């Protein structure tokens, strides 16, 4: 039998970060992750504040911010704490452990100092996880492994996907779930987050593909939708975020029974 | 009968950036790329200056620099021009075209403004290249596709590797070669750059594997060695760079006949 988000938050093997996320999802009735792909700090913060109540998570690409400072991330954390959402930096770590460890802790972004969650490609082998966890475990953080991608021509299929699942299952002290297009693990202690979501069928001119919240949450068994342009390009971003939230939440309720 | 670097710099289908590189390799007698994995701008610049004459390329991870500014990059360009080497930002773009185009142009780093070369993972499908090339074409930049990786457990093998090669062939206007462990393309217009290189075989504690310049260039047919710790860990980095340069250059001559 499928467990609710609230119950999954209490599973014996749950990671504290996944448990925190699952409890706010249940509390707020939201399984929407806003993708805030914006070029200005003030836009990031404005959106986080206005849409915070509607979202379980805010996904950042800090490298696209023309005016990133750690004082912007400090302010973001205050918003995350106030509205109750996790911060997920979509950094896509994708190299040897020695390197990604430095990229996660160091440099100007100091990602581990503010990001509840990060993600990593599995193509380098498990060293990518072992390096990240050297930094993330002391900082009480979690990681998502990229098991499938939303884009046309994606190579993250078949045996590659199976490899991501195995790596996750063997690094549960740090890995809390997946970026995927569908449920890829049978263990309920893992989260599935799915980008490439819009209400209407389509894609963009550079390989993005879209499926609806009901397809991805209801039919494919994923837990959370990640939505950028579907919301950000809308005239009314508050109504758009509420529409995606209600769509994802109802799809989850249906699948739950 | 294999072509010299100087000869390849004249091939019909050769990219302008590959041509410039191959000519300076030939001129300077170096097929060494320094991986300057350091956290201080002052160290990066002192290395670029001292080692410039020994290297054909300097590989950066700007996100590890604690004191990155665009002015640091200005200086690095001045040294690249003065000593004649290319700047390769090892950014590992690895997402949908819409996102990578912004990561390449924008944000704090403005990578396209100073990097002659960048690399991309092929896992997202050809959209990753299509996005990057939209930014890099007017700027006369080039891209390397990651066909193989140096690390234990790497999933960049078999059909994954073949996909990277096909993608590179199909985007030869922008893609100038590969990050690989071995020659993966027969087309001499393509460069092969190989990390995971030290004089002493072995590895690190986080999945990195090392093979000799002789093995990599001489036996495996790659063009350029990418060397980080083997040089940067030495007390005298210039002596170390010369040791690697001679080893790689001679292994290349050996292969020629
Ligand atoms: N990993 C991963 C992925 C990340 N993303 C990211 O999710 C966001 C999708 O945004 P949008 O297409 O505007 O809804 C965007 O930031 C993109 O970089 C995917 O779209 N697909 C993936 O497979
Ligand atoms: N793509 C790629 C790769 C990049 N690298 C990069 O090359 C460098 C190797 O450094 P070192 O092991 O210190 O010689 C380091 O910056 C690492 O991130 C690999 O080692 N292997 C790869 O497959």
């Amino acid at each position: 039998k499928e467990l609710s988000f609230g119950a999954r938050a209490e599973l014996p093997r749950i990671h504290p970060v996944a448990s925190k996320l699952l409890r706010l999802m249940q509390k707020k009735e939201t399984n929407l992750c806003l993708s805030a792909d914006v070029s200005l700090a003030r836009e990031l913060l404005q959106l986080a504040d206005a849409l915070g109540p509607s979202i379980c998570m805010l996904k950042t690409h800090v490298d696209i911010l023309n005016d990133f400072t750690l004082d912007v991330m400090k302010e973001l954390i205050t918003l995350a704490k106030c509205h109750e959402f996790l911060i997920f930096e979509d950094r896509k770590f994708a190299d040897i452990g020695n390197t990604v460890k430095k990229q996660y802790e160091g440099g100007i972004f100091k990602i581990a100092s503010w990001a509840d969650l990060v993600n990593a490609h599995v193509v380098p082998g498990s060293g990518v996880v072992k390096g990240l966890q050297e930094v993330g475990l002391p900082l009480h953080r979690g990681c998502l492994l990229i098991a499938e991608m939303s884009s046309t021509g994606s190579l993250a299929t078949g045996d590659y996907t199976r490899a991501a699942v195995r790596m996750a299952e063997e690094h549960s002290e740090f890995v809390v779930g997946f970026i995927s297009g569908s449920r890829v693990s049978m263990k309920p202690e893992f989260l599935h987050l799915t980008p490439g979501v819009q209400l209407e069928a389509g894609g963009d001119n550079l390989g993005q593909q879209y499926n609806s919240p009901q397809e991805v949450i209801g039919k494919r068994g994923s837990d959370i939708i990640i939505v950028g342009r579907g919301i950000i390009s809308a005239a009314d971003r508050l109504e758009a975020a509420e529409m995606y939230r209600k769509a994802a939440w109802e799809a989850y309720l249906s699948r739950l029974g």
